[PDB]
RNA sequence: CCUUCGGGAACUCAGACACAGGUGCUGCAUGGCUGUCGUCAGCUCGUGUCGUGAGAUGUUGGGUUAAGUCCCGUAACGAGCGCAA
């Protein structure tokens, strides 16, 4: 949880290069080194656990968190976190229109769903191009399957590079918990997680961590 | 020509009121299931987003094709309509 060692080795601490830098992430930034910043991590182990906290007090009282996460280098850690152990996900395109047009792609969760009969049966060639374009559908909306309408709240572990992820979550007013890099700006994230969002082992220690946090979270209710 | 043995009818033509006839005008208050695309997959829409707006995005880009069959990327996601069948 708030451990300096595996934070501090296991990536957070190193953030962008100086010429990339956001002026809004002054304050979570302990200096620099080698032309590069050093995220503070004296403050981020407090913000973390509200993050976690928030986060664990959501499955208490029984609800949904996505987990926004559509990055090579988070393009694997996102499928072993907490949309596996019960939650929902992306990790493949945002696909710019869930949660604000919802209607709309809410009608698109049927790929093989009005066809599972012939789609065990494996026609030939009019089968083939919709066997090959079911992964389409299965890439793009596949983790979303389950979601009962809207979430309660978003999980994104890159703000920069999903921000139009986080521009649909304000819009409606549910809260986002996010991972944000000094290239990135904190603003329009509910919860902040000052942190490195490149490395793959910094990108398992808050997906982990929250998939525990739901782990021991919906359990306990 | 049917017959309660009363009565009735159609027509070559035929007499009085009204007429049918547009057989001139005019596709500029009236055509519906075409008299001009080379066969372009090109023209649009629902919702969402961006813009004060008219708009735009979708439909742009990279590749490919007779060809929105496409594929890969992408504030868009779908669709109306295909040679296939």
């Amino acid at each position: 949880q708030v451990n300096m060692r595996d934070m501090l080795k296991a990536g957070v601490h190193f953030g962008h290069q100086t010429r990339y830098w956001n002026p809004k992430m002054g304050k979570f930034i302990f200096g620099a080194r080698n032309k590069i910043h050093i995220i503070n991590l004296e403050k981020t182990l407090p913000m973390f656990n509200e993050a976690l906290t928030f986060v664990e007090r959501l499955a208490a009282g029984k609800n949904k968190i996505l987990f926004v996460g559509t990055k090579r280098s988070a393009g694997k850690i996102v499928r072993e976190e907490a949309a596996r152990c019960g939650m929902p996900y992306v990790d493949h395109r945002w696909l710019g229109g869930m949660l604000t047009n919802y209607k709309t792609i809410r009608q698109s969760i049927k790929r093989l769903r009005d066809l599972e009969t012939q789609s065990q049966d494996g026609t030939k060639k009019e089968a083939l191009m919709r066997s090959r374009d079911l992964e389409k559908l299965e890439r793009s909306l596949g983790g979303i399957k389950d979601m009962g309408g809207l979430p309660d709240a978003l999980f994104v572990i890159d703000v920069d590079h999903e921000r139009i992820a986080i521009t649909e979550a304000n819009k409606l007013g549910i809260p986002v918990i996010g991972v944000v890099d000094t290239n990135s700006s904190p603003e329009g994230v509910d919860y902040v997680i000052p942190g490195n969002d490149d490395a793959i082992r910094a990108v398992q220690l808050y997906l982990n961590s929250m998939a525990e946090a739901v782990i021991r979270g919906k359990q306990g209710a």
